[PDB]
C-alpha cells in the first residue's frame, strides 16, 4: 500500500548533486506523466501492482513461489507486509525501483525496475544460495547512495537464517551482488537478526554516512559507511568515494551497540522497526529512537503480556565521523523515565476518541562540569503499568520537534503517537488535530488533572501503518487508515 | 480548475460561516468522494471526466435544445465551489452558455452519481443578461444566503453593464447593480472579485471591471454601518440585500486609458492586496479581452496595461465618492529587457521589469501616488500583449499570465505594493522543486529576480501546493513552484 509508483520521489535539487553524471530534472519531468501504480504484497513474497480503478495491472512471482507450485488479519497483514518503492541510480540512469521479500514464505530478497508500469523488469533475486546468512526478509529495506559510489539495498538479513546470526546488508542495485554483509556478534547461542536499518546522512549531501539497526535480541547497532580514515574538517567527504571505501564499512564503536533493549526486569526485548533520528537540542550528536516489538511467528499473534514493551530515545555524541572506537554502555538507569498516564474518552469538537496522555518529564542531558548525566529516555508502552502487550513493529516519523509512532496490541488494536523526540514525554504544543478541524488548536487538547495537556496518543481504526503527506494547503497530515490527522511538527 | 474531490475548505474556516451546518461531517464524506473533472465544452456543453480521462457525465443546458488558443477562452472553464442552501453544505458547479446563448446555470455536483440541476437563467429571467464570458464567484453574503455573483456578460440586450447577484438555491436574481458608464458605446461587466475585509467568509464588497475599462466597486454591506464593526454579520438577513448597491456615489474607482488615451477593456477579475499601510486595498486589474472574433488578432496599435490602484476606503466607510485618478497619479513600471538564458540546465526565455519605488503618502498623510501600471511591453514594442486571465495574490507577489496572440502565454510574478520586480526570486525557473538563486538573472551584472517567462501558451493560471507543501503555479503543460515571498 505505502508502496505507489507515481511521480519522481525526490527533488531535483537534493538527487541531482547526488549523481552529476545523470538528470534528475529531466527523469522527474518523465515521470510527472507516468501512470501511477500501487504494488502490494500478499501471502508469501507475490507482488499485485494494480490501483486507481483497482485494476489488476501485474503480478511478480518469485522463482522459490513459481517453483513450489511444482494468525488474524493484523497479524496477517504484516506477515504479507509491503515492497519498498525508491529512485536510485544506477547504469548510468535515475530509475524507480521496488524492493520485495519472500515474506515468511521463504528466504529471499528481489529487486524490480518499476521505472516504467507497462515494462516491469527483474533486476534480481538473492536466495540463502546469495547470501548464507539471510533470512525470513520482514526487515523493510532502504535504497541509498552510499560512499562506494553507488546505490544499494541497505536491509537487516531478517530472521532465522541458517546460523541465527544479525548482519546489515549491503546489496547493490543494479547486480544484487552483496557489495558488504556487515556481522555484527551480540550475544551467541541465542537466535538473533538484524532488522529494519535507518540510514543517516549528517552533512545533507544524499550520501548515506551511517546506519542504524536494532535486532531480535534488543540490540540497537549503527554502522560506519564511511572510510576507516578521515577528512576530519568534513569527515563526510565524498572526495575519495569508491569501490574501495566499501571494505572499509564497519560496524559502530568497535561492535559494540549502541543500545542493548531489556525490560523492567531485565529480559531482553527484540527490536523489529527502523530507528528514527532527531538531532540532539544541544546540536552535539543525535537522538536515537527506537521501540520493541516482534510479530514474525505465528505465536506473536498473541498477546505477550509478561512484559512491556519500550519506545527508547538514545543519545549517540558520534556522529560526526569520529573514530568512535566505543560507545557509553547504558541502561535505563542512565535514561529519564516516560510513563503513559492516562486513557479516557472524550469528545474534540464533535469527534470522540480514545486518547492517552503521557508524562512530561525533563531530561538533564548534562551537569555543570559538561559532562553527560542522562543519556536519553525511554517509555514503556503501558498506561499505568497495566501490560497488554502493546508493541512497536511499523516505521516511526521524526518531524520538527515531534516523532510519530503507531503501535500494535494484539488482542488487534492501534495507537497512533506524536511524542517529544527530546524526552519521549508529552509535547508541549499540541500535535494532532484530533478535533477535524482542519487547523492544529486548543480544540484537540485534554484536560489532565486540571491541566490542559496536548494529547500524546489516540488509537485508530484497523491497522494501516504510518505515512507522513500534505493535505492541500502545506499542511503535514499523518494517515494510517480511514483517518488523516492534520499534524504540528512544533512552533 | 474545475475538479471536484475533496470539501473545498478547511472546516476551522468553513463552519463558522454556518453555525447550522456541520462542514466536517461534509468534508469528511468528501475524503472518499470519486475525483471528477468538469470541462466547459463547446458554449454551453458540459463534460464531466474522471481521475482518467473517462466519459462520465455530460450536462447539455435548455439553451442548446432551443437550438487553438482563442477556442481555449471562448470554450469554457465552469466554478466549482462549495456553497451552503437547503440547510446543508453542497458542492456546486457554476456553468455559462459562453458563446453559445446568454445564460448561467448551476449543478448540484456533490455526488457525482446524483448530478442535479439547480437552475438555469436566460434573459427571460434576466434581461441585461449578456454573453456569460465573465468567471462567476459562489460567495456567503450578509443577506444571510450563498449566491453566485458575476458580471453580466457582454453585448446584452441593451448592452449595459451591471453586477449579478443570483441567488445559489433558487438562481433568482436577488439584486442586479446596474453601473453608469459612457453613452452609446456598448458595456458588460467582467469577472468580479469579491472582498471579504475582516476574514470571516462572508463577501463584503465586489470589484468588477468593464467593457468601458472602468473598475467598479459594489457594497455589499447595509447601509447603517457600525464604524466600529462594518463588516459585523450581526445584522445580516434579507433586510440587507435592498443596500447593495455601486460604490462611490456610482463613480468607478479607476477608469483604464491606454497611454495614448483610449479606453482599455477590462475582462479579467481583479486582486486585491492590503496596502502596506493596511489602510485599504491595493486594487490589481490587468486590461485586455478575447471573447469576439475580432480579438483573436493581435493589437499592436496599443498597449495593454495591468494596474495597482489604491482603494482608501474599504473599512465601512459611506464612501460617497472616490479620487478622479488618471496614470499621472501613478507610479509607472516598465519591461526592460526580454532575453533567453539557461537556469540550471533548462532553457526559459524571461523579461526583466523596472524595479520604482511607489511613494503613497506625504509627512501629513496627504496621498502623493495613488498605485502604479505597467504596460505590457517590452521597450516599448507594441505586440498586443494582454490579460484576460485572472491573476493570484499569495504573500507579498502576485501571479499573473498574458496572452500575446498571432498564442503565447507569459507568466509573471510581481511585487504587488509597486508592480515592478519583487526583491526576491519568486519562481523556480530551473526546475530544482526548489526557488534558489539558480533561477535568479544576471541585469547589468547584479542578480536580480526575473519577473516573467515565456510559458508554452495553452492553459491558464492555477495554484496548487506539491508533495512538499509549497505554492505552485501551474499553467497547463508546467509547473513553477514559487515563493511568495519572505
Ligand atoms: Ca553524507
Ligand atoms: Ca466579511
Amino acid at each position: 500500500s505505502p508502496a505507489t509508483v507515481g511521480k519522481a520521489q525526490y527533488l531535483t535539487y537534493l538527487a541531482q548533486p547526488i549523481e552529476p553524471s545523470g538528470n534528475y530534472s529531466t527523469f522527474a519531468e518523465a515521470q510527472k506523466t507516468r501512470a501511477p501504480r500501487v504494488y502490494v504484497g500478499a501471502n508469501d513474497g507475490m507482488l499485485h501492482g494494480f490501483d486507481t480503478d483497482g485494476n489488476e495491472t501485474f503480478a511478480f512471482i518469485p522463482s522459490a513461489v513459481f517453483e513450489k507450485m511444482h494468525q488474524g488479519g493484523a497479524h496477517q497483514f504484516y506477515v504479507d507486509g509491503s515492497p519498498v518503492v525508491a529512485d536510485a541510480f544506477f547504469g548510468g540512469a535515475w530509475h524507480t525501483v521496488l524492493i520485495g521479500s519472500l515474506r515468511a514464505g521463504g528466504k529471499g530478497l528481489f529487486a524490480l525496475d518499476v521505472t516504467d508500469p507497462a515494462n516491469i523488469k527483474l533486476l534480481w533475486e538473492i536466495g540463502v544460495d546469495q547470501e548464507p546468512d539471510l533470512g525470513y526478509s520482514f526487515p523493510k529495506p532502504t535504497v541509498a547512495r552510499l560512499h562506494n559510489g553507488k546505490w544499494a539495498v541497505v536491509t537487516g538479513n531478517g530472521y532465522s537464517s541458517m546460523n541465527d546470526k544479525a548482519a546489515l546488508l549491503i546489496i547493490d542495485m543494479e547486480t544484487g551482488a552483496i557489495t558488504r554483509k556487515l556481522e555484527v556478534t551480540g550475544r551467541t547461542g541465542v537466535p538473533n537478526g538484524l532488522s529494519s536499518p535507518r540510514l543517516a546522512d549528517n552533512n545533507s549531501d544524499g550520501v548515506a554516512d551511517y546506519a542504524y539497526a536494532g535486532d531480535l535480541q534488543g540490540n540497537l547497532w549503527r554502522f560506519d559507511l564511511i572510510a576507516g580514515k578521515v577528512n576530519q574538517d568534513d569527515p563526510f567527504s565524498r572526495a575519495n568515494d569508491g569501490p574501495a571505501v566499501a571494505s572499509s564499512f564497519r560496524v559502530s564503536f568497535g561492535g559494540q551497540p549502541l543500545y542493548s533493549a531489556v525490560d523492567s526486569a531485565g529480559a531482553a526485548q527484540a527490536i523489529t522497526a527502523a530507528p528514527s533520528l532527531v538531532r540532539h537540542p544541544t546540536r552535539k550528536g543525535y537522538i536515537v529512537i527506537f521501540g520493541t516489538g516482534k510479530y514474525f511467528e505465528n505465536a506473536d499473534a498473541r498477546a505477550d503480556t509478561s512484559r512491556a514493551q519500550t519506545l527508547y530515545g538514545i543519545w549517540d555524541q558520534q556522529t560526526k565521523g569520529e573514530a568512535a572506537g566505543s560507545t557509553p554502555r547504558l541502561t535505563r538507569g542512565n535514561l529519564q523515565q516516560q510513563t503513559l498516564d492516562l486513557q479516557a474518552d472524550s469528545t474534540f469538537a464533535s469527534t470522540a476518541r480514545t486518547i492517552r496522555i503521557a508524562s512530561q518529564n525533563p531530561v538533564n542531558w548534562l551537569n555543570n562540569d559538561g559532562s553527560t548525566k542522562q543519556s536519553g529516555w525511554y517509555l514503556d508502552f503501558m498506561v499505568n503499568g497495566t501490560l497488554k502487550g502493546e508493541m512497536l513493529i511499523e516505521d516511526m516519523i521524526a518531524i520538527g520537534q515531534v516523532v510519530l509512532l503507531q503501535t500494535i496490541t494484539p488482542n488487534a488494536s492501534n495507537w497512533t503517537y506524536g511524542l517529544d523526540p527530546y524526552t519521549g514525554g508529552r509535547t508541549s504544543f499540541t500535535v494532532f488535530d484530533l478535533a477535524r478541524q482542519g487547523v492544529v488548536d486548543s480544540k484537540s487538547d485534554y484536560s489532565y488533572n486540571k491541566q490542559n495537556v496536548a494529547v500524546s496518543g489516540t488509537e485508530q481504526k484497523g491497522l494501516g501503518g504510518l505515512t507522513l503527506s500534505t493535505n492541500e494547503q502545506g499542511n503535514p497530515e499523518v494517515c494510517s487508515s480511514g483517518e488523516c490527522l492534520t499534524v504540528n511538527p512544533g512552533p
